[PDB]
This record gives C-alpha cells, sequence and structure tokens, in this order.
C-alpha cells in the first residue's frame, strides 16, 4: 500500500540520565542511556487501522491510530451519519513492529543511597530487536506518557477532566469524568550500544 | 427501463353473464358483459417493487409483484443472510395503471324475482377509462380471486390454513394460521362497448 518511514535521529550533543528525566520534555526529541534488562518478543501494534460501521457496512480505511485506539468520526457514506459505533478488521489494517525494552540506571549513575530507576522505552519499526538484556545502550527519542493507573491513592490533587455543562440546553447524569494520571515512558528511534563467528566479515568491517 | 406489454385477447367465441360466473373457471380466459356502474379514478399500482434491506442498505429492483405485496428472499450481498425486513422505497418501485369498475348485470339477464348481481373488474394499462358509468361493455379476461374477510359468521366450514409441525424438531407458539376465504373478481385485459362534435372526424371513420 504505502512505505511506512522511520527517521532515526542521533549523535545529539547531550545525553541524559534516568533521573535526568523531567516533565518539561515532554514530547521532545532526546537522547538516555541505560542498561537493558527486560525486552519484549516484538508484537504487531495498530497503525492504520480498518473499521466497518454496523449501519454502513463500508469500509474506511487510513484511519491513523496515533498513540491510542481511536475510532473514526464520520462515516464515508453521507447518509448514515453515524459516529460512535465501529468494528476494527484487523486483516484489513495495518501494523508497525513494538517492542517495550526495560532500561535501568547505568551503576555509575546511581545516586547515593538511592536505588536503581527503571524506564520502559518502546522500540518500534526497524530499531526493534537492536537491545538485548545485559547490553548498556542509548537511546534517541521522545519522551512520551502513558496511562498510570496506579497513581491512585498516591498524595496530591490526581488532575481529572470534566465535560464542559454550559451552553449545553438542559430542560428542566452525563459524568464524563476521567483520571488524567500518567507516567513517563520513551518511545526511541535509534538505539546503539555503547554473527562475528566468520573471521573475514570480522576483519572487512574494522578500520 | 423495460416496456411492460399487454396482450389483449378478444373475440371469445361465447360471453358469459355475471351469474354464470363459476369457481371452475378461476384463472382462466373468458369473457363476461355487464352494465358499468361505478369506475375507480386510475391509480397506481405496484408491479415491479424496489426493496432496501435493514441490514445490507443495498437496492434490490425488479421484485415481481405477482397480485400483492410480496417481499424478496435472498439479499443481493451473500453476507446478510436476511430475509423478512425490507422497506419499500416508492420513487425507485415501477408501477402500472389501475381501475376498478363495479358492473350490473345487464336488465334483461336478471333472471325471475332475482336482484341484478355485481362484479368488481380491473382494469390494468392501457384499457383503463375505456369504460364509463351507463354502458353495456363486454369484458375479456382472468376470472381471479380476492380476500374477502365478509365471509366471517357465514354458513359452511370456511377454509383455514396451518403450518406443517412434523418435521420440525421441537425440544421439550407458532400458529401461524390464515383465513382462506376470498370472493370471484374479473381482471380484464380488454374492453369494447356494445369527441365525435367534430363532423369530418364522424365521417372519415365510418363505412
Ligand atoms: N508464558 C510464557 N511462556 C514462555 N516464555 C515466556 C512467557 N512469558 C514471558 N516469557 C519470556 O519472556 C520474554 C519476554 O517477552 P514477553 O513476555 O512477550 O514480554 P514482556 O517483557 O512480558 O512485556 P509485555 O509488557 O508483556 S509487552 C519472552 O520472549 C519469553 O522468553
Ligand atoms: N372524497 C371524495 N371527494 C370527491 N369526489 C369523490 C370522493 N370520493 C369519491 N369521489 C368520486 O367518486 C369517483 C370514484 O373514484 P374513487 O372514489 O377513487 O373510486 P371508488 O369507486 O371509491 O373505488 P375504490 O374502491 O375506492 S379504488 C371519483 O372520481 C370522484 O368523482
Ligand atoms: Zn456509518
Ligand atoms: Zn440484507
Amino acid at each position: 500500500t504505502e512505505r511506512v518511514f522511520q527517521i532515526s535521529f542521533f549523535n545529539l550533543p547531550t545525553v541524559h540520565r534516568i533521573r535526568d528525566i523531567r516533565s518539561e520534555k515532554i514530547g521532545s526529541l532526546l537522547s538516555i542511556s541505560g542498561t537493558v534488562t527486560r525486552t519484549s518478543e516484538v508484537r504487531p501494534e495498530l497503525y492504520k487501522a480498518s473499521f466497518t460501521c454496523d449501519m454502513c457496512r463500508a469500509i474506511v480505511d487510513n484511519v491513523e491510530q496515533s498513540f491510542k485506539y481511536t475510532e473514526p468520526t464520520f462515516c464515508p457514506n453521507p447518509s448514515c451519519e453515524n459516529r460512535a459505533f465501529w468494528t476494527l478488521n484487523v486483516t484489513r489494517s495495518r501494523f508497525l513492529d513494538w517492542q517495550k525494552v526495560r532500561i535501568q540506571e547505568n551503576a555509575n549513575e546511581i545516586p547515593t543511597g538511592s536505588m536503581p530507576r527503571t524506564l520502559d522505552v518502546i522500540l518500534r519499526g526497524d530499531s526493534v530487536e537492536r537491545a538485548k538484556p545485559g547490553d548498556r545502550c542509548k537511546f534517541t527519542g521522545v519522551e512520551i506518557v502513558v496511562p498510570d493507573v496506579t497513581q491512585l491513592g498516591l498524595p496530591g490533587v490526581k488532575p481529572s477532566s470534566t465535560l464542559d455543562t454550559r451552553g449545553i440546553s438542559k430542560t428542566t447524569r452525563s459524568l464524563g469524568v476521567r483520571d488524567l494520571t500518567y507516567k513517563i515512558s520513551f518511545l526511541a528511534c535509534h538505539v546503539i550500544s555503547i554473527n562475528e563467528r566468520d573471521q573475514e566479515v570480522f576483519l572487512n568491517s574494522l578500520s
């Protein structure tokens, strides 16, 4: 259909630690480093979903799934005028390769008395399986946020969202309340570590 | 789309009276005669209906309506597998011209002491408006039967139909009972009587 392109930035001026990750840098390019502990099996991630409407059994395709399962809003046929009822058909959909790496802090980066921090890096596209457990790898990519329901019970005023009930024309319970609790994750577009059994291939690629 | 053709038989060897009409001749060509008393306004009759299925909003056309409103049995798309839920869309349908003539017995055909009999003749196609009240017209066409719910309370064993409940695989109320009471009507394909103000047109068509 269409080739998906992966822009892989690298050679950033600075490399950040896991504990240097802060919420100001959400959705920004940056490089981190860490020791890989666990890697997921590459798994298919819904990239361009196809949807079938229950009223109009047409097929709407190329529904871009940015970061989460998102049904469309308008049907292709003008008569249906439906927005909330759709079915995902998996064969007629498109997928990407997704691996979730877990990275601990390097042994030389852990502060005094503190315990190592862990981060969930998301490898996508051709960067999957480029990191294996034990290796110290540096990742370049986006610092993103993912839903974290475990923040319940934590101290503080956890953010929440409510639908705006003005300009709505009541006649004389429509809550729509969600929990805006997130945790910082990483989406890597480039992995480099910081099968050789053949002699000639080893000598060929060497200065 | 397609021209509808009217075969108009005439010049039958014998002409029947209204009281000579018997149930052996149902669905057979024959000629009657009678004095017209009432004629309907020409009305549109559903001839080739178009149906839209609620599941598959496709359009099935050329659904031949023989003598009564008949929905289809199989959808055009193989996936739907629906048979009982359809909607008739009137613009996308086809119609014929229908007039219902009422004809009494001729004054010379009424028996002794009896009262004149009346019959409802159905003119279709190009034969509409060919009979007007007062004229003694002879009709050629089919002796048909139409539902007659007024036969309730009449003496005798009125026929009825029940669904066959054998070979049905019960597991241990599905009545489907209908009234098979009909009355004899007539469907005329040819009308001849048994605007002239201009002199020349009158003399031209004359022996
Ligand atoms: N039920 C299982 N049977 C066998 N091996 C397993 C099983 N669960 C996990 N593993 C092993 O753990 C490795 C990690 O792959 P996954 O279990 O798919 O990923 P994961 O680290 O659990 O990440 P997520 O969060 O579940 S996507 C697998 O490749 C297997 O080697
Ligand atoms: N409500 C009415 N208003 C005016 N004229 C009427 C009315 N009803 C009947 N007529 C007259 O009666 C004539 C017969 O036409 P229809 O009433 O359509 O047919 P009909 O003889 O009642 O047959 P069916 O059985 O109803 S199809 C019309 O052409 C009018 O002249
Ligand atoms: Zn729709
Ligand atoms: Zn259907």
